[PDB]
């Protein structure tokens, strides 16, 4: 397209030149002829040792969860024996007195894992490492940590027991901690606790179990595994990347500290790979009753329901022994869609069998669960009189999650519309019927075009077998697979482990913070090492950020980014926010990326109230900051004022509260890295009037989400950095409500995630000026004297000197970030030479700097 004309005043051009001259910053001079354009853009003590995370056993005067001495109260001097006796007696009394708890223990003693209690405890006592293998629903997760704890309590060694249980999912760590507390007559906070990203309930310091995500454990290993007797690594068969990484750390720990106890727990898969990795450790097999399950495929499903679709490809392939209508009907179904209407027809077929039982439906993600749910409540046959239809995904509230376990009024059918959470991590009771979409949801990132694909993909044969088996724990069962018999044949046996297909920059920072050695050298020792290109891309990413120096050693910037649990690029954006004294707002934007949107839109275009949060800034990120300011104001009135605020504005309160908490924790980590309190205060802003603080926040957001820049042609059509076409996401404040066109005062936009569906979509969009483009959303800039070319995709008609001056500001800003990370309290100093540079960036963040007044039309 035509080069875009930047309207830069003479006053500003000279101000830019003066600041570059005052500070003696290097500029590239204009070119000689327009056919040779010029680019405007221009060590610590290594070791090769393989470090080991140190280990030390529980100690009576040590709180292993807070990693500090017990100083106050009786536990500071109390002997192990005193502590063990008290806890032993406390437990014996509770079990004599509580009739409801006695009934709960009776349920426990009937779980299949119960009969193996002795064999498991003998195996753990005799071996540094063991594997416990058995079917989903035996009681590995809920029972085994209690068996170990109760073994120590009942043998007068309560004080010698502290257990870490890792789960691959946030929802599993929380849920399991709530379930195990309930099984012990408690709420989390006594014998059991949980620690996940941005939320914890710490257990008591003694004879306690902490359920956590691996990320939390790795972030807390900076001082070693101190005061812990057992590490239980759960659901290893999921090949969660962080679990694979932790298995490398714990193998080194075991070797150097054989008194530690590691316990790996697996579904029924081949565990020889893990077994061999951990020096041929014992495998304790665990099993109970299972019933046979009749399994059906798409063609079987079409025949027994007489179903007829509306008006390579394994739906055109069907065996001779099926009817000509089955073949014809199957052949009409797109394999990339899930057939909602066939599922409806399968629930009705199940009614005719007259055997009571719950139906578990496996759907890839929340998008198809919502769609299947709405589809059913359209037909009044699927109302409360006959049907309890419950969604199960990680984002439904925990109140709603528990309801999938509740019994149901006689003559009502429980239907769980579930993600693969219900494949191996939880067991819904009363399940006799499984409908399997035969799909998985996976996050695929591609670094080269910065494309996120929430892709719907074929499941493995091993997933289909596990899904089939969820129908066969109560009585003989049925599994209705919605893929052809000819698609089944082409299925891989296992999923690609996440280590093969996930970015490694966060794992790389953890390796460096924990001093485990070289990134490539440590990942080479993984059970299944990641591919070379992923390691090369991680090192390259952390080197562009200046998280690693020339020697690939941790910079002081690296150390901060490693300690912040968000994307490193966002960590660096928060340091820059601190330097500009807008820390709180940049911490809010970073925290919000870890949680679903607070707006309850229901996959439709935002209406008036949601759009009003945007002001005149054409920015989803400003909409979010304005929501958080209004919500925090309405919260002063108390809980009911907060609930009413969130109901009247259609906002998810739980999302607003978790984001705020996450923001509080991010800020605490910067405080502890030496950042001054007063660069992180909440600052009132307006989303319509002049606001230099908000101008700077939007500049810093361009940096954060780079390389996500786009150019708006017309309507919803945008051009991405690959020269390719894309759509403004329906959910954006920048998406036209109807046919009235938006009059953007700039065509340039930054966005959260570039999404591949059928088209390329920009989601969470913020308008930026051409000046902000050049300062923070540009890696490479070539000038011919008249026209500059930005990252080989878009052209500005702008002065050469202005573009070179803005590029030199970016470099000055990078060099200040390096200085500030060595010595964060220089933010306080407000040194005059830095202030001169910062004030010029403050000035070119103004909409007025690029000829724009957002208050006019
Ligand atoms: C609230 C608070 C006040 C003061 C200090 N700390 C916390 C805290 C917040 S979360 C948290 C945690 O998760 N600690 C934690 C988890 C895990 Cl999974 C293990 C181990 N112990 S260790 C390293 O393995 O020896 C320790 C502690
Ligand atoms: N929240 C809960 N409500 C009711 N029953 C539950 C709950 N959580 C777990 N259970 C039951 O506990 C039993 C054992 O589950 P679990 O320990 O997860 O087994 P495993 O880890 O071996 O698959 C199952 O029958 C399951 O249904
Ligand atoms: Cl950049
Ligand atoms: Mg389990």
């Amino acid at each position: 397209v035509e080069p875009y004309k930047v309207n830069l005043s003479q006053d500003l051009e000279h101000q830019l030149q003066n600041v570059i001259q005052e500070l003696n910053l290097e500029i590239v001079p204009p070119p000689e002829d327009p056919f040779l354009p010029v680019v405007l853009n221009l060590p610590s003590q290594r070791q090769n040792q393989i470090g080991v995370v140190p280990w030390s056993p529980p100690q009576s005067n040590w709180n292993p969860w807070t990693s500090s001495n017990i100083d106050e109260g009786p536990l500071a001097y109390a002997t192990p024996e005193q502590i063990s006796m008290d806890l032993k007696n406390e437990l014996m009394y509770q079990l004599e007195q509580d009739h409801d708890l006695q009934a709960i223990l009776q349920e426990r003693e009937l779980l299949p894992v119960k009969k193996f209690e002795s064999e498991i405890l003998e195996a753990i006592s005799q071996n540094s490492v063991i594997i416990i293998r058995g079917a989903t629903g035996c009681g590995k997760t809920t029972q085994v940590p209690q068996f170990i704890l109760d073994d120590f309590i009942q043998n007068d060694r309560a004080a010698e027991c502290n257990i870490v249980v890792t789960q691959p999912r946030r929802i599993s760590a929380v849920s399991v901690a709530e379930r195990v507390a309930y099984e012990r007559g408690e709420e989390p906070g006594k014998s059991c606790g949980y620690s996940v990203r941005f939320e914890s309930v710490l257990p008591r310091p003694h004879a306690s179990i902490m359920f956590c995500t691996v990320g939390v454990l790795l972030r807390k290993l900076e001082a070693g595994i101190r005061g812990i007797s057992h590490v239980i690594v759960d659901e290893i068969h999921e090949r969660d990347i962080n679990t694979d990484f932790l298995l490398v750390v714990l193998r080194d720990v075991v070797q150097a500290y054989p008194e530690v106890r590691i316990v790996l727990m697996s579904a029924t898969i081949d565990t020889s790979m893990f077994c061999e990795y951990f020096f041929n450790c014992p495998i304790i097999e665990v099993y109970g009753r299972t019933y046979p399950v009749q399994e059906y495929f798409l063609e079987d499903c079409i025949q027994m329901t007489h179903f007829v679709p509306p008006p390579a490809n394994c739906n055109l392939i069907c065996g001779d022994e099926y009817g000509p209508e089955t073949r014809m009907s199957m052949a009409q179904l797109n394999e990339k869609e899930t057939p909602f209407e066939l599922i409806e027809a399968l629930l009705k077929y199940i009614e005719t069998l007259n055997v009571p039982g719950a139906v578990l439906v496996f759907l890839p993600g929340w998008n198809l669960i919502y769609t299947m749910q709405k589809h059913l409540e359209m037909n009044p046959h699927f109302g409360s009189h006959r049907y309890q239809i419950l969604p199960l995904h990680s984002q439904i509230p925990r109140e709603e999650q528990r309801k999938v376990f509740d019994p149901v009024p006689s003559g009502v059918t429980k239907v769980i519309l579930s993600t693969n959470i219900a494949e191996t991590s939880i067991t819904i009771n009363d399940v006799v019927y499984v409908i399997d979409s035969c799909k998985q949801k996976v996050k695929l990132f591609t670094a080269h075009n910065n494309m996120t694909n929430y892709a719907t993909v074929w499941a493995s044969k091993t997933n289909l077998e596990q899904r089939k088996g969820r129908a066969g724990r109560v009585r003989p069962g049925f599994c209705f697979h919605l893929c052809s018999r000819a698609r089944f044949e082409r299925l891989e046996t296992h999923m690609t482990p996440e280590m093969f297909r996930t970015p490694l920059h966060e794992i790389a920072l953890s390796i460096k913070l924990l001093r485990l050695g070289g990134i490539g050298q440590f990942l080479a020792k993984a059970i299944e090492p990641p591919p070379l290109d992923a390691v090369i891309e991680a090192e390259h990413t952390l080197r562009e950020l200046d998280a690693l120096d020339a020697n690939d050693e941790l910079t002081p910037l690296g150390r901060i980014l490693a300690k912040l649990p968000i994307e490193p690029r966002f960590g660096k954006m928060m340091i820059m926010g601190c330097i500009f004294y807008v820390g709180d707002a940049v911490c809010t934007i970073s925290a919000a990326t870890c949680f679903p949107e607070p707006f309850i839109s229901e996959g439709k275009r935002l209406g008036y109230v949601h759009r009003n949060f945007a002001g005149n800034r054409f920015s989803d990120h400003v909409a979010l900051l304005s929501v958080f300011q209004a919500w925090d104001d309405a919260r002063m009135g108390g809980e009911e004022a907060e609930i009413r605020f969130c109901e009247h504005k259609r906002l998810n309160m739980a999302t607003l509260r978790m984001t705020w908490e996450a923001k509080v924790q991010l800020k605490e980590i910067l405080i502890n890295s030496g950042f001054p309190e007063d660069c992180l205060l909440t600052q009132v802003f307006t989303n319509t009037g002049p606001d230099n603080n908000l101008d700077v926040v939007i500049s810093l957001l361009a940096f954060g989400v780079y390389p996500n820049v786009c150019y708006h042609k017309e309507k919803r059509k945008i051009l991405t950095t690959e020269g390719r076409n894309a759509l403004i996401h329906k959910s954006s404040v920048n998406c036209p409500f109807s046919s009235q066109d938006m009059k953007y005062p700039s065509p340039f936009f930054v966005f959260g995630e570039k999404i591949r569906t059928r088209a390329i979509s920009a989601k969470g969009m913020t308008l930026v000026t051409p000046l902000q483009l050049l300062l923070f959303a540009s890696k490479k800039v070539q000038s011919d004297g008249q026209i500059v070319l930005v990252d080989d995709w878009i052209r500005l008609q702008i002065s050469h000197e202005a573009a070179a001056c803005i590029t030199a500001l970016r470099a000055a800003m990078e060099a200040l970030v390096v200085e500030v990370t060595k010595q964060p309290n220089i933010i306080s100093q407000l040194d005059p030479v830095n202030e001169h540079m910062l004030n010029m960036i403050r000035q070119i963040s103004r909409p007025s700097a690029a000829g724009i007044n957002l208050m006019i039309d």
